[PDB]
């Protein structure tokens, strides 16, 4: 009930949801040989732990939940979203103290730069509709798993769900304060071995920036999320 | 029973469907160089997840409960009754698997992998309707045997473990198979001519392709060509189940 | 009683020939693979027909026997233990030959440019090339392993437990190649189906001619395949019998 | 109780086991492409259907269920009761095994793949009998440490699931590691060496070999290079955990 | 509560993760030509056999149960009542580790794949030592917080299932990854010095290598490059889930 719990479980919830993230990108280094829509699969099966995690546990990931709380009957949000962006921001630093970047030839960074690069690079529309299709992935993810009686239940059902809105590229805005800010650390901070490990160099991935990360990303995928969320509330209630 | 509960979780389940074969897109692009059936079988147990959804979530998909309505009402019921709300589900399916149509091509989605997500679909959707009007209906019955089987089995588990992943290899067997679902293709072949008609010129060169290439990918040719035989296909394999499982 | 059989053994035969179906998509061109990953991953596949079978109550000739003697608690007799094996065995047969019309029909074997029809005749062409012992044996080894994952399933709680002990079981006997009779009358017949009628475009696409495969014949199904397979599957069961009527005793 | 129930329960793990090798030989049968560990996990899950049979259907593998013993006893038993069966369990897993080899070598199945199958037996048996003596008795303590773990685990399942599918990691993790199990060797080996003396001029042909590239399975090589070592490892290894779940138990 | 027994079951849960790393080495031995990703997810995967073998079998693993000890007692217990027995469960764990290397290194398994497993070892004991004291640190905060998690979901299960598989993903995860635990290194690093220090010329070759090639795997660059900074990590990451626990519970 405490706003500072809340606040707690949100941090919580946004270090799971880096965890995934990490999951992610450990899984899918070096699978460039590899069918695309393969290892993207195996990514997000992987990528399901973050959920797992945060279900479990008793984390609030930003409006995961939103069909719960219908179901069970609102400015908490801002509370979540923030803690949500502490986490996934120390999630960051932990990350790259660890030297993790460096993993399997510096491939471990790319593949972090490329997945980051790709999320800035959208039209706000097609970034708000993929962050439509995100959420509603999660949201109906987290529902199915609310019937679940077992541990088996709760976290196994949410697997499928979640590796196909993550293998298929869709955007989820919380995910997201880990993985762009993790790509411009990288970008900003990587010595110059890794460049040379890589075979690139920072001006290579220029639409890195902050400024890029809240306009071309967070915001049109944060409402696209809300939009999705939104769109399920409302199919709720008529039923 | 109110109908128009009934057309929102059937505009639902076409939703969840829609979900399902995006993601069988999604784990089978660029498969090209992976042995047929196995990236096959790999986007059908994906394509499962549209399945679960509508059991779990409570949808409405065209006809797959229909084993479970016998049953369910001791064995009470005459034809004129078990299909009232048929064209009801029908016709919601349709309105789920169009909108989610138009927001997948909103999202920009089938640029991805270089265009090769929407190769895939404009190959996937190009293929269903270059059947004979036999095959289809023998592939629409086929689809519907597996899908009516694989509701049925759901509905004597108990636990979400139970109801969910009972579904999957006989799901998994008619979308491999490349059987055919009248509800899954209002999303598939509707996505392909959107595709077709729409992308840009872009996507043509990173792909190597023209939309010359896929000619019979037309809203006309969808409708007579296969939504027709696979839903009358859908129809008789859900009635031999029905026939078989009365007498008991 | 024997009407309800019937129509039940007609069903697995429906399961049955669906297991095989789904075996066959899962393995359509996989001769780059190793031999055994592919041929596990089949049987991985193919195990829905018996779960379909124990799950909706269908009728697989033989395969509860074991069930049976546990249910009779050794007050039991082998002559009654067979009155309907016959029924469930033609039933099974019915079913299998129903399905063999309905894939062709569907066209289905031009699949993948004709490479599903093409692993249908060298499935179905391998299982008529064995020597009568061989084939009795490997019908031995099949049932040992159907009952086993049937008897197994009933020891089961949840719908998990039913259906997914029996997934190892059934791949073991199925990507090992051993032979099971009435999977077999789906397989073998689709096989000389698709010979007898394959198009002039199969031929082509998959660089083949029906001369190929000039073993795939009704009466070669029945008596280099069927005869024996049928006998190993009843013996296969037979062991089981005998060893679970010691222990009981 | 009762000596003659135990011995066909006897037989019927050792089928079990057997069971389990050939589905191994099967998943791992033109896995020379593939990396190593990957193929060797494979068939080691596959395996694991050994185990499952013998857990699920109450039968009796060598020392498998030692601990489940001890624990029902609450440590209240003495080694000679412990092994009061063992002679003759080892002899019905033995005859099991043996009957097995007879019926996989009438099916034909060793020409499967072109012979790669009864190559894939061949090679795998033979590689059994190249260990030293303590290499061999080392490698059984190890096979059967994960056997009686996986055992041990298995009884505290409450459902089919549960107490099949907690031994999938812990045999997988034996077989594919080559760790080496005496039943299970029962049938492997008596296989390679059948296969090495029956098998037809067109099999050692279709695979590029002969009878002399695999001189060393032999009946006496199996005996003393092989089963011997490994089974008095196997001992020691239920024996070590034995001692184990004495102590724990001792300790209030 | 007795100190013998929690010895006990520390150097049994040392064995535990002995076996989980033996499994590790056996699934990715001969992986160099899969993605890097897939492959160590593999291996993760099977590694997570040595968590569900501590919990399963109820041995201790250093400070994985620590959060289930500050619930036991709604957050109403100080630290130093959680580190209690600390030094115990760390040496337990040291010894089980050591033994386990040593049964290893007789089984001859270092020359399993022509070597290749042997070289797999040495390469991931030589990775581990050559950290800066700051990233092994974090790599040991991140290994532990994922320990502590998989173990924290565990006890919220009711069946075997529930117990076991909710552990996979965060275990692979942490291990796929190469985050750092130090229980785990006890066995990976001695492992690959025995390896270095006592291999035949035989392997060398096999193997196209040399111990000149390893010079940084001795016993104190071990220590002091690796174990003490993936400690102090390891405690810190339990260290900060505890105190994240102290609060959720403080807060109604
Ligand atoms: O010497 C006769 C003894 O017979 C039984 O003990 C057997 C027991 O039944 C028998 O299972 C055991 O076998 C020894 C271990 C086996 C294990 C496989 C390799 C061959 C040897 O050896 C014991 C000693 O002979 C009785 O239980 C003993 O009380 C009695 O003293």
């Amino acid at each position: 009930k405490h706003p500072l719990k809340t606040f707690y479980l949100a941090i919580t919830a946004g270090v799971f949801i880096s965890i995934a993230f990490v999951f992610y990108i450990t899984a899918t280094t070096g699978t460039g040989t590899m069918p695309f829509g393969m290892a993207k699969l195996v990514g997000g099966i992987c990528f399901s732990l973050g959920l797992i995690l945060c279900v479990v546990c008793g984390a609030d990931l930003f409006t995961s939940t939103v069909l719960i709380v219908v179901a069970k009957a609102a400015k908490n949000w801002l509370n979540v979203y923030f803690g949500n962006l502490v986490g996934a921001l120390l999630f960051v630093l932990l990350m790259w103290l660890s030297g993790e970047y460096m993993t399997a030839n510096g491939q471990w960074g790319l593949n972090v730069l490329q997945t980051a690069d790709h999320k800035v690079h959208h039209t706000f529309i097609e970034a708000v509709c993929l962050g439509i299709l995100a959420n509603l992935m999660v949201c109906l993810a987290v529902w199915m798993s609310y019937s679940g009686r077992s541990l088996m239940d709760k976290a196994f059902i949410m697997v499928l769900p979640v590796a196909m809105f993550v293998a298929s590229g869709f955007e989820h805005s919380i995910a997201n304060m880990f993985m762009i800010p993790m790509g411009i650390v990288i970008r900003d901070f990587a010595s110059p071995e890794f460049w040379t490990a890589v075979g690139s160099a920072p001006e290579n991935f220029s639409h890195l920036t902050v400024m890029n990360f809240i306009t071309d990303n967070l915001i049109p995928v944060t409402i696209g999320n809300i939009i999705g969320g939104g769109l399920l509330v409302g199919l709720t209630y008529w039923v």
